[PDB]
């Protein structure tokens, strides 16, 4: 009768900074055992320093989510450690090679952890989008390609895995307050404050709680959608 | 001076046609997470109905006689709720007022001037306020035929391009406007026409099975929460992973 | 109401086309394609100088047809319409329709006409087991709520009523322009064009003949298994 | 003023069906045509049908899926016929992901090689011909061809280059002519037009696409599908 992830183990991978650290604190918040990843010795100490920080088990692994030793790897030391991770989040990411190489690693990961859920009959694979925040006229081709792929590629899989009761999801973020946007030249960020009905950049938290909601028993007959989290700005 | 994650405590929901099905488990769910509801539905028997459970539940509000097809009804309704319980500033459109391929015109461009109506009478007080949320819920699965696909289908672009069109106009103000796209719901209808024919179904759903009134009750209670709060014009279906248009 | 070459374009010949919102732009540069296309072309407007302003257009340009008074909002004037063109001109089985709190007034206002006209036509093509409805949307044009709004309406409206008619062979299609040379666009500040050619990746504004010979298309026999569809026409410009 | 003298056309995968059609359609606007298969009996076929039509071009073997052979061919087709300025491809090849990622990997391989030659001469229309268990499949491949030939046509778009695609339903071709009549009527159910799209019918879009009067289309999926909408 509640949100409540207590007992499950949660994966967030690119979570030392940003969105993904922001998704796996409201994971912990929700009471998950939560592994954030990053792809140095560094980040993965960071998140875990985060974690304890904020009273979250888990912990900081390194993990690349473009080779099929690493995750084979790491899917195994967390198996043997703390669990089966039942909830997925795929965080960590010219427009067709950065595209088919996205997609590549979602199916790689996604893929991994599958046999995990297949087998306890229940999980979560939530995939976030690519923020907006793209210098130049290839960053719209890059970011609306970006988008089109992840939401086929979502609903597609949600298909293949749904007779076993684990949802796939993505969320589309917007113009979100990060560390990669507050660097943007004002030119650039005006213009996208001037796009945005709300008016306002999103915050990081705000594409947490819809992750959050996401992973929840409550959002389970949601599958195959992309949420988009833009505050009325859309671009395709 | 209070705060937490999931907290409607202080808010004043209105759940238009909350007497059974989906909108009596937007009302419960919407009063579970602390908000003062108040549900309505067409006919006074519906409005004492929903004013039953609400007390049968512990949750605080009332039923009223409301017809969304009515300006009249609309802009006394109100009052009434502004001179008794406060501002409703969740606002939950689900009272869409043997059929075929030839009605879908008329069903939908009733139900859309009906939200545009009720919609615009409540945006004075969000507007006042500062903050506010629209919640439209799309019409279920109501036949399985061809004639069934072109009304469910049809409905859904309305509504997407509606809710849409409407968070544009009024984001600036900190009003969210979305809407929930519910698939095959276990509803009165689902339940009664027999199985051969419903059975082949769950064979279109992914997740092989007919969704609950609370699942998407829960949709509706997370995008009324703050953590919703830059979601905005957007339509989440949830539909087991059957889409149609 | 004002009314041997054989070139070999000419497809339509036979039919009878009526396109609303003739008198300028677009909706003129349709009905010359059909007209091109060898249709008999009925193009309206809303006034009498408009209609004679069709009637010369056609004539100067060697099309058969006529220029009439349509008001697209009143069902008298549908009804009368279609039946001055029934016992005059023919059936027409080509049906274009371009004649047009703002943002939702304005769409509830159109689709209330598409589907009076349509509904209205409808019978003749039902008869004739054949016919073509065609919606050309809203253009560029607070401009971009609009936009979406128009478009998601008339996709899903033109989806609809495809499914509704299919059973007849008759097809529904709407095309929706992107940014499109028209008088007015012609006279923005050049910082203003620039900015906008900057958004369109064919680097240009589309021409009214183009979105033309997309309708054109879309009348023929050759477009007889497209139906439900909205063809954007916009040099890569897609707006949501 | 449909006409296509003077241009090179390819058309992948155009031994039988749609692709077939599209060849002649393309041959009857005055395009010379060259048309593809993946073996030798599959070229030779396409020869007869061009010069049985009355139509100027050639049958080459071309496998899309291979870098060599695109390379190989393109050069074949640059030395002996000139530029090939319309090219439309219709050869198709954890199903369905790999499927997607192969045609994909095989539309942008086979575009970009064509690109230099278009570029070249200032004008192009590329165009992708959809695929005709099975939902997820279609609704994948459909998502991934509109969303590709959306982006490639905003990258190639300033050099007055179109790119678009065709997404066909159900058409009259040698798979569905196998199914039992229960199955294919309650298929034709769906469609509201009540009857199978035939070849010719795609080709007709395809050549109204390859025009000077579409010039203004680009990065468009044109469903041409009776009706029937699956996503
Ligand atoms: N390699 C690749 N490129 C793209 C793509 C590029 C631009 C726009 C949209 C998709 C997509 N993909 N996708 C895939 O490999 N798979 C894929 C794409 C869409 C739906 C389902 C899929 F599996
Ligand atoms: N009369 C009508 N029909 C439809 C419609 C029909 C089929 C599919 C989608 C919308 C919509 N509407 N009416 C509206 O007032 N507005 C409207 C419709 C679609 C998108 C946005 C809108 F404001």
């Amino acid at each position: 009768q509640s949100m409540s992830l207590q007992g499950k183990v949660a994966l967030v991978t690119g979570a030392s900074r940003g969105i993904g650290q922001a998704i796996a604190l409201e994971l912990g918040r929700l009471g998950a055992v939560v592994i954030g990843t990053a792809t140095s010795a560094s980040g993965a100490e960071k998140i875990a320093e985060t974690l304890k920080a904020n009273g979250v088990e888990g912990a900081g692994l390194v993990l690349d989510v473009s080779s099929d030793e690493s995750v084979a790897a790491t899917l195994e030391h967390i198996q043997q450690h703390l669990g089966q991770p039942l909830i997925v989040v795929n965080n960590a990411g010219e427009w067709f090679d950065v595209v088919n190489t996205n997609l590549n690693s979602l199916y790689r990961l996604s893929k991994a952890v599958l046999r995990g859920m297949t087998k306890a009959r229940w999980g979560r694979i939530i995939n976030i989008g690519s923020v907006v925040g793209a210098m130049g006229n290839a960053g719209q081709t890059n970011y609306a390609a970006a988008k089109a792929g992840l939401e086929g590629f979502t609903r597609a899989l949600a298909r293949e895995v749904g007779s076993r009761a684990i949802t796939v999801n993505a969320v589309a973020p917007g113009f979100i307050d990060t560390d990669m946007t507050r660097e943007l030249p004002e030119a650039q960020r005006e213009a996208l404050l001037g796009q945005i009905p709300l008016g306002r950049l999103g915050q990081a938290e705000e594409i947490a709680k819809v992750v959050g909601f996401l992973a929840s028993d409550g959002a389970a007959y949601v599958t195959g959608a992309t949420v988009p989290v833009n505050g009325g700005m859309y671009m395709s």
